[PDB]
């Protein structure tokens, strides 16, 4: 048994700010009530890890153990958990699903506040302390996940059990930009079959829109990037028409608007950047369009329109993790990928190892990965 | 100029249940207020017609001129006529969309009753007589259409105005069964992204539903049909699992049902069978499932389940041309064909001529077609 004892493991930790992150060996703790230790045997990078470890998460603290897209076996479980069980196979998820709390029980919202006064300054809720250390010494949780670890412990609320013959290098993406970029259109938008969609962004996210698009049935799939080498690589994920804002010299939303006489019904900003969401919401058509931002901006920025783009029909709305509820839905989409109705393989560009980590942030920070995956047993 | 003359063409009359159709010279009227006299290239026949040729129509009426799934050329219009012109490409449709009546006006329903009252019985609204006749003797008209025919008359409310550049020998599909399909999933029932849905009867409607299914997202689209031959037809349209209810003891909704571990999310019947729409109901998931009839039965056959069905969360409804209306939204269907992104053409297994009309409802008779297209000029 490894169970109830602590576990001495390999871990990337984040010291500090743009540092090479270091390869420790970690003290995992035992899971305490309502806790799920966690043999993590993949996890994806991506740049919302990058962000913080770049120093500029006004939640973020040091010294951490990165990582919230990952895929692994549970090792063990705490007082009271029932859902899983040494054994399952699981994806821990940074969005949690309570099923007791006020949001959870509404049925108009994915959010859950149950766990984030613990996950939001890297500790558990049980005592308010962390489960992992160095020599003594604590190292902060992030995202409620902490998955670039070959172990982690997570609240059990956090915990999407899933098929177990699902591979676990591909499944790992299932716990972030996939879900948020399908569900803003099955969930958020509802895209209906016969609409034309503008897409703001085409990296993981944006593709995953225009995954979720092309199966709702939309007709015109518009791409929009500053990068034209994305194009080529959006047609498989249903990318059917392509503009670069870059060779226009008139504001992309006028752009749109021209290319498909009144705009889009609908459009989804998955960048982060103020001035391109309000481009989103004013390149969808008068009286009925909707823009679903999906990017997540910097503290302190805003959005801005003109009312009269809401006053003649526009809707402005966002989307968090795709408006899917974790633990329920998590292991929906994975039975989906099993059926090959969802993509997952094809947005992991690179496979390396936990010991190469930082070299995966330098693909990350680059821009040559869409999905990175790191295999945590090297 | 044929214009304000009467012209004098080829069409197939019906002057007795079941009785071989003739190829008269027929007199056609001149259009008068409202009315669209159209040059009809291309027209297809389905088992409505058939119904209604084989004497078992409480609304047939002798002799008349069949036919209802048409293209053509706009010729003249009549007094008034300011939607379509000489020279314009149609598709004329056996329902009306007036957009001036409380059922156009509600915005909830594409039902229009303004002239069902003339082409119920055969007739126009103008004057109340045919623009049909032989040797002076009148003609009735059928579905306010009439398209087995090189020319018909028809109000203006019928007419579809297209695409200049569709294929005309395809785009006749687009009056009756293609639309009723894809709407059924589209507009009645409006299938989500992931469902999994039942589809009784794989003719034309029940092939165009799951194409419908398909494009909107449908997982699981189960075909049901008594001829196991339809399946290997039916899995390029979308059918994906199929069972024959002769190879059961079981009720087909119980087989449904097991497979499904609960029933469908959506299922539609497209035969016309009471027993089957029921049997449709009750394999429909508890809670949450729909049932869209689209098959039309015969008078006085009545459909049954227990209230328990319904209150225990299923819902029945049915649609009328796939809840499209037909000016409106037609041209649109044509649309998205011209842009490949639905079916036509794979549902045309024969093509023959207007001359050959009774060889035509043989090929039908005998289940072999799924639809014959004739063109008009021999
Ligand atoms: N709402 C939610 O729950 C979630 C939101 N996100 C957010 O989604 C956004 C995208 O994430 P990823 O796809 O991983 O990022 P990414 O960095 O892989 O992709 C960003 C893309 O936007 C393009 N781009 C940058 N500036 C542009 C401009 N001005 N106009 C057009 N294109 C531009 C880049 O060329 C790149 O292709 C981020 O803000 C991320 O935080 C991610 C996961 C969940
Ligand atoms: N609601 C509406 O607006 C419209 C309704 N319809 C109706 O849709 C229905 C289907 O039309 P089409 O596809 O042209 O007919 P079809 O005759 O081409 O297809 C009927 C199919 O049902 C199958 N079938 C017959 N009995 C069966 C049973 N007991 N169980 C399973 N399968 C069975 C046959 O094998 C055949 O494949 C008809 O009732 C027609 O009147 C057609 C157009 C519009
Ligand atoms: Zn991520
Ligand atoms: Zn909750
Ligand atoms: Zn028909
Ligand atoms: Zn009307």
């Amino acid at each position: 048994a490894t169970q109830g004892q602590v576990i001495t493991c390999k871990a990337a930790v984040a010291y500090e700010p743009n540092k090479p992150l270091v390869i420790e060996d970690v003290q995992v703790a035992p899971p305490q009530a309502g806790e799920v230790r966690i043999k993590i045997l993949y996890t994806a990078l991506c740049h919302t890890d990058a962000y913080t470890w770049s120093g500029k998460d006004p939640e973020g603290l040091f010294p951490c153990i990165l990582g919230h897209e990952a895929a692994g076996i549970v090792e063990s479980v705490g007082e009271g958990v029932t859902e899983v069980q040494a054994g399952d196979h699981v994806i821990p998820c940074y969005q949690a699903e309570c099923r007791e709390c006020k949001f959870c029980k509404s049925g108009k919202t994915n959010l859950c506040g149950k766990v984030r006064s613990a996950t939001g300054v890297g500790i558990m809720m049980n005592d308010r302390k962390s489960r992992f250390s160095v020599n003594g010494k604590p190292i902060y949780h992030f995202m409620g996940t902490s998955t670039f670890s070959q172990y982690t412990v997570v609240h059990d609320v956090s915990v999407a059990k899933i098929d177990p013959t699902a591979p676990l290098d591909k499944v790992c993406l299932l716990g972030c930009g996939v879900p948020t970029g399908l569900g803003a259109v099955w969930n958020t938008a509802k895209v209906e079959p016969g609409s034309n969609v503008a897409i703001f962004g085409l990296g993981t996210v944006g593709l995953a829109v225009a995954e979720g698009a092309k199966t709702a049935g939309a007709s015109r799939i518009i791409g929009i990037d500053i990068d034209s080498k994305k194009y080529e690589t959006a047609k498989k994920f249903g990318v059917n028409e392509f503009v670069n804002p870059k060779d226009h010299d008139k504001p992309i939303q006028e752009v749109i608007v021209d290319l498909t006489d009144g705009g889009v019904d609908y459009s989804f900003e998955c960048i982060g950047n103020v001035s391109v969401m309000r481009a989103a919401l004013e390149c969808c058509h008068k009286g009925w369009g909707t823009s679903v931002i999906v990017g997540v901006a910097a503290s302190g920025q805003e959005i801005s329109t003109r009312p009269f783009q809401l006053v003649t029909g526009r809707v402005w709305k966002g989307t968090a993790f795709g408006g899917f509820k974790s633990r329920t839905q998590v292991p929906w989409l994975v039975e989906k990928y099993m059926n090959k109705e969802i993509k997952v393989d094809e947005y992991i560009t690179h496979n390396l190892t936990l010991g190469e980590i930082n070299k995966a942030f330098d693909l990350l920070h680059e821009g040559t990965c869409l999905r990175c995956v790191l295999d945590t047993s090297k």
